[PDB]
């Protein structure tokens, strides 16, 4: 039936995806022609963050549209017997939950990690409204398992012989779009790629590992990447496992498109393709940015963010304004003609933004006291306003001031030199601290 | 040259020893017959306690002398990027030193684990001041290499091929005794076994399969300890791998007791076989008591204690009274006839008791946070007055009271029956933990 109908929302996040992988953010090595597309019919994002540098806080900070800071998830969710932390369903009204509120069904396609108990699971995507929730981990995903029969995904009972977890992911996007079609979706495709240990199908694989050599020479994939290297990870950049992983990505989001436009789809639709947090150290590509996922550095934070919706959002535009993961819920909200309900937003809308509108200078922060991982020289919390970034370091406590515009590597410290701006910035961050009653690092006495 | 001399003493500690491993402790299934021999030559303790329920804390306990809440080292000391923490040899007169002021030399053999930081190592045993150290740990032990070469021990640089790190330990012992027999020492017998993943000779390792075999059935060894149990553990009671390790210590121990008769010295030594914390779940025997390794329960810090000196103490003696880690510190300054120099002790010489006298009832304390396992549900302080033992837990948080002389296992909480007996024994752990400045557990907000 035609009629206008509030537009369908496929959020496409990558986990672990670096700011350098793709080919539109300078990749020559790995191959995204599909993401290039969607760049090209769409909004590149070159100063897009995840609100944290690793996964669930970054998670909790889309599903919430809080600070993790606020929420108390500043770390990674552990096994069960480590944390007593999860998302709790009646502290929070969830996007999903507000969508259904605006006329949406619902679907999560694969990570949740905002909780880890798996005894009851009271804070598990079913638990927080989901209408569909399709090959979630059913224990701790931990190093993963991306052949069927999947050891971390109980739900996908049923699978094709030695099936790829990115590729079963993918056909469940197209089938989810299928079975909707005749009314609004929110569909969270939350992909297990581009997780350690990395893993791909092997035609993929022996296609980088030739790439590799071409580019560095005869047996250097052997040399760098053979059967000794167990994990697949070095300190080499171009990682011919990374890049087949990618592309495994890239063929669905591909896959992803050509549904939607043979369902007619198209055009009230928007897509929007994220990473949760940096590139891993030894796996992934963060370009000239400072280190990685873990960190508070620009490597740990910046992310690749395409946002696509054909007839509202100009093609291959490119948007240097920051924006964060906390502003997909407001703006989610605004696409669907929704309110929020009491709830508090620590993001912005950016459908003016998206719709070719100017963009108001605003702080952005972070805080990772490291209570999982206990990487005591990463415990810091950092403020972004305008070009200026101020880092807090707890171990060995100092400040670090940056100008990005000018060093984008984070290479040359500044809070010597221009000490009142780091005091202007060190007042934003100190009462910020206190409005989220930031949790302190885990050091000594 | 004849002539008295303050005695020498040598202290044996085994790593993640269970209290129901040896013979003399009921074992039937490992043999330990010179451990067993040890025994009947000396004081055996059934309720000696480490300080801790981990490695680190209860080492701290032994060269400081003081609780490890109040020394703040309450958890093991994880990989250098994952702590502050270390033992600073500038803040604490320890053990060694002690002794070297009353006329010892000293040596270390083995584990240390009060410093991770390999870069300047400044709290390795070196920098306490230790005079010999011996194949001491030059890299994060983790899950440990017994044979030789010794990935984590650099300082070995010469071994025989495929030579085993208990055998190579109680030999460096041997060596040390002889090199050093014509004055007063001090020798810290610090053994990595039996700490996990467990590795023995192979000889040793079928012969325990074989009694295994004889005593649960044909092919039951290769059934739970085959090629596809990859670490050697299960819920199985007698475990061949661990009885295989226990057999390389007690032949080693017997190396030691027979070059002290062939060197003269054992009249004038004194030899303290004890263990680190409790077994280690999957791998060790705590009998009936309580949990293991990672608890406050009884099996998680009730460890094997014999304790040896031909002539001053009586052979084949049994001492129910409590005793701890934090009571070796005064005992071998009394033996060397030293004194304490401003430096706190939170134990008490035991050489009046160990020489037949009376013993006071006095409470004794734990404090376990898990700051670095993060083990939530395990996260507690105790309390043990005469037979009462009081645990506060904060996961869940409760108070459990146990009678251990009618209740050993921990099986029945008294808490809500003996209300009076339980809130006095609140008043002293409350009282220690402002005392010692106990840290909080690491949970939620
Ligand atoms: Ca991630
Ligand atoms: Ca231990
Ligand atoms: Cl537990
Ligand atoms: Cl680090
Ligand atoms: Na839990
Ligand atoms: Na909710
Ligand atoms: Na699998
Ligand atoms: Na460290
Ligand atoms: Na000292
Ligand atoms: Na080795």
């Amino acid at each position: 039936m035609q009629g206008s109908r509030k537009p369908n929302i496929i959020f496409i996040m990558a986990d672990d995806l670096g700011w350098g992988e793709l080919g539109s953010y300078g990749n020559t090595f790995n191959e995204t022609p599909n993401l290039d597309r969607l760049s090209a019919q769409g909004m590149r994002f070159t100063q897009a963050y995840a609100a944290a540098p690793v996964a669930s806080p970054t998670r909790a900070s889309i599903m919430t549209g809080q600070y993790p800071a606020r929420v108390g998830i500043t770390d990674f969710l552990p096994e069960d017997e480590k944390t007593d932390r999860w998302l709790d369903p009646t502290k929070y009204v969830t996007l999903n939950e507000a969508l259904s509120a605006s006329g949406y069904h619902t679907g999560i396609v694969g990570k949740w990690h905002l909780d880890t108990d798996f005894k009851l699971n009271k804070g598990g995507p079913k638990a927080h409204g989901f209408n569909e929730v399709i090959g979630t981990e059913s224990e701790y995903i931990a190093d993963g398992d991306y052949f069927f029969p999947y050891s971390k995904i109980a739900s996908f009972d049923k699978g094709t012989a030695n099936e790829y977890l990115t590729d079963r992911q993918c056909a469940e996007a197209n089938a989810f779009i299928t079975r909707n079609r005749e009314k609004p979706f929110f569909l969270y495709l939350s992909l297990y790629s581009v997780h350690t240990r990395l893993e791909a199908p092997v035609q993929l694989v022996e296609k980088y590992k030739q790439k590799f050599d071409q580019k560095y020479g005869t047996g250097k994939a052997e040399q760098f990447f053979g059967a000794n290297n167990v994990r697949h990870e070095s300190a080499q950049r171009d990682n011919p496992w990374l890049a087949a992983m990618l592309e495994s990505i890239d063929t669905g989001v591909g896959g992803i498109m050509k549904t939607l436009r043979e369902t007619g789809l198209a055009e009230n639709t928007i897509i929007v393709f994220f990473s949760d947090n940096g590139g891993a150290g030894k796996a992934g590509n963060n370009a000239h940015l400072r280190a990685g996922k873990t960190w508070l550095y620009e490597g740990g934070i910046r992310e690749p963010l395409i946002v696509s919706w054909p007839g509202k959002i100009k093609g291959n535009t490119v948007n240097d304004n920051p924006v964060t993961s906390l502003d997909f819920y407001p703006t989610f909200l605004a696409a669907a003609g929704g309110k929020p309900t009491g709830g508090r937003l620590d993001g912005h809308n950016l459908m003016p933004l998206l719709r070719g509108g100017r963009a108001s200078g605003r702080p952005l922060f972070w805080h990772y006291p490291s209570e999982t991982g206990k990487w005591v020289n990463r415990m810091s919390s950092a403020v972004r306003e305008g070009n200026y970034k101020l880092l807090e370091f707890y171990n060995n406590p100092r400040l670090e001031l940056y100008d990005l515009q000018n060093d984008p590597s984070e290479s040359h410290n500044l809070a010597t030199d221009r000490p009142a701006e780091t005091a202007r910035l060190k007042k934003l961050l100190e009462d910020w601290k206190k409005e989220v009653n930031a949790e302190a690092p885990h050091l000594a006495r």
